[PDB]
């Protein structure tokens, strides 16, 4: 739950459309490493996942935020936005049974979506597009060596 | 503003890194998502995403699309289906019609959007991971100013 050492980090490879792909399952913990721009005062975004349970499709997001260059720890058991996609409509899921099933399935995934949503400068003015507010954004999980501890 | 347009009236957005799409003018009332599916793909969905702010409060707004084959989907910028207010690292669903209109008005003046693929399955119903691999191309366009004179 705290930032790691630069030898136990397993970085995900960034694709197109903000995909991040790992060589193994994500597991319990992912870390988002953010290097902000000099004129940036605030950023937020998420890690996104889509899962399916007998006919029903769900979208699941873990939200992060920061005011400076930092590494944010994300607990894969604690998603904050869970929606079921019925056609082109969404329905919010509050059922604890359904949610656990989704998180268990998410922990076995090898890829995620990384999105920046909003960003503002030191004076509170919005930066558009938000992605331009960062100099770099990466995601890593712990190594198998670091998991033994 | 719902039937797909001819090649000379389309204004394509330029795709960036984190699935950003940028236009040389404001998006306005209508955006179209042009999708070429893969041969083994039976279903896809995703969205166009926007973030706006209203005196202190930040909102995330999404317009959801879906398809079962290569097609162009029309998205009405006045009809978002998921609107959340971001309080810290928590979300709250917005149902207030006044707040929603304020957001859509602001969204229509934007020159960029986020394009995301969420889920995809093959002909036999099995999930494709990552979902983005199910498409051969995905683009977004808005009408030209010439096509807008067509009231």
């Amino acid at each position: 739950l705290a930032p790691l050492a630069d030898g136990e980090k397993l970085y995900g490879k960034k694709g197109s459309e903000g995909t991040v792909t790992f060589t193994k399952a994500i597991g319990d913990n992912a870390f988002v490493e953010i290097k902000t721009g000099a004129d940036t005062g605030f950023m937020n975004g998420c890690l996104g996942f889509s899962e399916s349970i007998d006919g029903k499709n769900y979208w699941v997001a873990y939200v992060w935020q920061t005011k400076k260059s930092d590494t944010i720890s994300i607990d894969m058991s604690s998603p904050v936005q869970i929606a079921e996609i019925i056609g082109t409509e969404t329905q919010e899921v509050t059922d604890a049974d359904t949610i656990k099933k989704l998180t268990d399935k998410i922990k076995t995934e090898k890829s995620a979506l990384l999105q920046v949503w909003y960003a503002s400068d030191k004076t509170g003015k919005q930066i558009d597009p938000a992605d331009s507010a960062s100099e770099s954004i990466e995601v890593y999980i712990p190594s198998a060596s670091a998991d033994e501890a």
